[PDB]
């Protein structure tokens, strides 16, 4: 039984991350194979922050500036280019605990698993997730840049996000491994702000799917919905439109609960209209949008 | 800024993690130099952990009845011995994987990681509390028996748990790596359940201490309290009497945010008799307990670990 925020096993990345240090600034960086990954920020420093122009401050560069430490090891840094906001590393000699790994760029309402990191050295795993105002909700610190986003599913591990900035609002924008920023944000210190972040409509059913599994069942009612009656609900709480293909991707719990999907829906619809009462579900007294139908299946 | 549940990071541990098997159950192991640790009742069938008789069960196995493998790599037995409800095997190959360890057994309100592993492959890590009724809310499944609990403190693992059954009630409990149980539980199938649970108040001050650090101050009052005012509200609505010590734990965290430890015992104490009236605290609808003093000092100035 049971039911958790559980995160992936990080040792895979661990045996990836170093120090990149490039003048007085020190953010992580991602070392597979010959390559070190890191925000290309890291060249920048303060009064350059608002309009930077990187490819004009990185020929300016040379190997010689770029101090890497993968702990007690220099590393003899032998290319410098760039692609989007990543800055990508040459190096004499190939990371020995390189992973299989893949890149790949995350849909929003997907999760992935973080491991924070600062000045090289891991400090934490925790579990996120893209909301769909581009954005991530991680515990970071100043120095935690460079620290990146995965999920590991068989021995390959699927790099999906690499953190480069905190918004005012106190949420988090990064980019992909191939430097682009998901959403409109730039790597750059002017005024950037979050848009309104709307509720994971799909992983609060999914979750509650997993809930039934387990045997918690007060939230069921005997109702049912037409779709478009429910997403006329859901964005009068702030929650996403559902789609059909949302719809789709429920079936296969749907299937081992025996709940409609839709049936489902109005259990979320009266949940939503009248309150927790107190109950909880799975120990959260509110609606968890952090786990993907994907997460559901995997661990229960 | 922002703050999430954080476990450790698992890479010391996962190296350790082994599969056994013996007869015709297969369940995790924990390799430790030569020794590899697992829960005594493998050798136990459905039908014989009815009424086991674990002494009994042992002599009559072999060296050789215990397929031992890591990954595809299977190890050679070399002896075994009981520890209490821990079993301990001796293999031919040290492992080359052995982290800085030590055993160590935590208090009721501690707080560590819980490497999930099925198969002896580690499948996921998450964070748990050790309830006062001495159990987990934790995920596990079948095969989950033989993950383990641990902390890390400097560049030193801290194993401090064992998984080896699930109660009724969905919650989990097990040992400290020397075989030793928590709470009043045995390793056996016969009727045993989940005692009543108080809320870990020391958790709880340090999990509003990091609201009003990420922002979230809404709950600060003017008032103020004292441990014998607080702790009587504290046992009728089931919560921990606060002693002395809790708050020189939190005095780093008073220090560091400005208000006092009484001052913030106060607005608990008017939280816990009022309700949080739809508001929520770090976004979460209801107090969290699984937090310790420590483990926001490890977000909050973010210690790393080598
Ligand atoms: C000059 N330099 C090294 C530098 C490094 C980082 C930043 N920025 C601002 C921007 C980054 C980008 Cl891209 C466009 S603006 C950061 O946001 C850093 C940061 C990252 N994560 C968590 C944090 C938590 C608290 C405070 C922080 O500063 C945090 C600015 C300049
Ligand atoms: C025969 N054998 C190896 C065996 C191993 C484990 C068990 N038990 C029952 C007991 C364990 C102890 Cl100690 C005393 S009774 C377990 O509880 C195992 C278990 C652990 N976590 C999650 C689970 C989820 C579903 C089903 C499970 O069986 C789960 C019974 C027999």
């Amino acid at each position: 039984s049971g039911f958790r925020k559980m995160a992936f096993p990080s040792g895979k990345v661990e045996g990836c991350m170093v120090q990149v240090t490039c003048g007085t600034t020190t953010l992580n960086g991602l070392w597979l194979d010959d390559v070190v990954y890191c925000p290309r920020h890291v060249i920048c420093t303060s009064e350059d922050m608002l309009n930077p122009n990187y490819e004009d401050l990185l020929i300016r560069k040379s190997n010689h500036n770029f101090l890497v430490q993968a702990g007690n090891v220099q590393l003899r840094v032998i290319g410098h280019s760039m692609q989007n906001c990543v800055l990508k590393l040459k190096v004499d000699t190939a990371n020995p605990k390189t992973p299989k790994y893949k890149f790949v760029r995350i849909q929003p309402g997907q999760t992935f698993s973080v491991l924070a990191c600062y000045n090289g050295s891991p400090s934490g795993v925790y579990q996120c997730a893209m909301r769909h105002n581009f954005t991530i909700k991680g515990s970071f610190l100043n120095g935690s840049c460079g620290s990146v986003g995965f999920n590991i599913d068989y021995d390959c591990v699927s790099f999906c996000y690499m953190h480069h900035m905190e918004l005012p609002t106190g949420v988090h924008a990064g980019t992909d491994l191939e430097g682009n920023f998901y959403g409109p944000f730039v790597d750059r210190q002017t005024a950037q702000a979050a848009g309104t972040d709307t509720t994971i409509t799909v992983n609060v059913l999914a979750w509650l799917y997993a809930a039934v599994i387990n045997g918690d069942r007060w939230f069921l009612n005997r109702f049912t919905t037409t779709l478009n009656d429910f997403n006329l609900v859901a964005m009068k709480y702030n929650y996403e439109p559902l789609t059909q293909d949302h719809v789709d991707i429920l079936g296969p719990l749907s299937a081992q609960t025996g709940i409609a999907v839709l049936d489902m829906c109005a259990s979320l619809k009266e949940l939503l209209q009248n309150g927790m009462n107190g109950r909880t579900i799975l120990g959260s007294a509110l609606l968890e949008d952090e786990f993907t139908p994907f997460d559901v299946v995997r661990q229960c």
